[PDB]
């Protein structure tokens, strides 16, 4: 009388390169815009980080033992070419050879995602992506990779557009720290958009032997009160700035005009120019069915309400909860349901969220094809007790997420594969190295890894394909 998912998921795990590598100064590693703001406007830095560049055959041979089958990775750009461009860092290029030549002996396929938060610092540091200019060397990049490593199956080009822009150009938690700049966040959905487009389409005409797609986040934005047509309308625009935009670029080739209404909308009570060419959507068009699988990262779902005042966002990152402030004007304020679970850092736990998302994908996009979670996890402050963790309330939220994915799937959507964030302990973003979501508790002091609770249930799920 249980959930069961398919015999053949991946049950997999996730990481990083900047938040698991470490060695952020080794082997002519170049900068990135986190080395300086980390420093100047957080209490912690990327070192040591877990230590990845040195521990990742121990965390491979743990992910053996206990049934992790799929590993989300990236490639750090700025560990290749030091510099955005120009010449290869031969050092760097051959750590990646070692790591997936280890993945492949341990059976834990990689998923490598080439640009994961972090550009190399010489071009973000000169408008990111909003520098046209940049996208040239993004797609050189890229190239390179696809040529250089074949061991290669599945390649992701980037991870989460929608957070990027939120985080540098919105709330500002991320470089260069702009807030409400809501022209920069759709000018940079669409430039990486094309991005992503011209780099799939060079992967398909090549010819490589493998399979690349992208990974999108997609928190599910619900009206506070649906019966509340400013409140619909507070969820239409939201969606819009997060999920719709993208997803069309994505699936359309162009944005629909719904999109198109709404962005026009909110630009027009927040100023802005948005800078579209012909050659831009002739490159998003060819690549819209070449998209072999689309990753989707949830973790949370979100209540819009009308709202008219001045817009004024505060993050929580010391976990405060309740601390969460979002308005924006023209769209709608954020107000968390009454008595629904939520974080210390607010993030709502809403699993028919997830269940939501899919089907509304599958149903607006049906050249979709293959959908894998590759991000939903439980961010909290694990105890660490008899050298483990009992996080009965991460194996909860884990479990429920799962369960929800069986009925997506028996409802007929074309889910493969399912990756927790994170496989280990690795420091967050914007909120410290205190915010831990691994299935193995890393000891940072001596970068000592000890499987937590959930790993052994994880261990389990993966070997029996039941969510008891």
């Amino acid at each position: 009388m249980t959930k069961t998912l398919p015999k053949d998921f991946i049950f997999g795990g996730a990481t990083a390169a900047y938040q698991a590598e470490g060695a952020t100064h080794t082997d002519g590693k170049g900068p990135v815009a986190w080395d300086k703001y980390l420093e100047d406007n957080y209490w912690y830095t990327a070192e040591p980080a877990s230590d990845f560049y040195h521990k990742y055959p121990v965390d491979l041979e743990l992910a053996e033992e206990y049934g992790v089958n799929g590993i989300r990775i990236s490639i750090a750009w700025s560990r290749i070419f030091p510099t955005g461009y120009g010449e290869v860092n031969e050092k760097g290029v051959e750590f990646y050879h070692k790591l997936f030549a280890e993945c492949h002996k341990r059976h834990v396929e990689p998923f490598v995602t080439l640009h994961h938060f972090d550009t190399p610092e010489a071009l973000h540091s000169n408008g990111d992506f909003l520098n046209r200019e940049n996208i040239e060397h993004f797609i050189d990049y890229a190239a390179f990779c696809f040529e250089e490593f074949p061991e290669v199956n599945y390649w992701t080009t980037f991870n989460e557009i929608g957070p990027i822009g939120d985080g540098q150009y919105l709330v500002g938690k991320f470089p260069p720290g702009i807030k409400y700049d809501l022209a920069k966040v759709f000018q940079s959905h669409h430039n990486m958009m094309v991005s992503h487009a011209r780099a799939v389409k060079l992967y398909k005409d090549k010819g490589y032997k493998g399979e690349i797609g992208v990974v999108h986040a997609l928190p599910t934005k619900y009206p506070y009160d649906p019966e509340n047509p400013a409140d619909v309308r507070a969820a239409e625009l939201e969606d819009i700035i997060h999920n719709k935009f993208i997803l069309d670029a994505t699936y359309l080739g162009h944005y629909s005009d719904k999109t198109m209404e709404g962005v026009n909308h909110i630009l027009a009570e927040n100023g802005g120019e948005l800078d579209l060419r012909d050659e831009d959507f002739q490159a998003l068009d060819a690549a819209k069915d070449l998209n072999d699988f689309l990753g989707i990262n949830y973790y949370m779902s979100d209540w819009m309400q009308a709202f008219d005042g001045e817009t004024e966002i505060i993050h929580n990152g010391k976990g405060e909860k309740g601390s969460s402030k979002y308005q924006i004007k023209g769209v709608g304020r954020r107000v968390a349901p009454d008595y629904v679970p939520r974080t210390d850092w607010d993030w709502i736990i809403y699993p028919e969220g997830l269940y939501d998302q899919i089907m509304r994908v599958k149903n607006d996009y049906p050249n979709y094809k293959k959908i894998y979670i590759t991000e939903n996890g439980l961010g909290y402050k694990d105890e660490f007790v008899d050298n483990t963790v009992y996080d009965d309330g991460r194996i909860d939220y884990v479990k429920q997420h799962l369960e929800v994915l069986s009925d997506a799937i028996a409802d007929g959507a074309n889910v493969k594969g399912y990756f927790i964030w994170s496989l280990m302990d690795v420091f967050s973003w914007s909120n410290g190295y205190e915010k831990r979501y691994g299935l193995f508790y890393v000891d940072f002091d001596t970068q000592e890894r000890y499987p937590k609770k959930s790993a052994h249930w994880y261990k389990k799920l993966a070997e029996t394909q039941v969510i008891e």
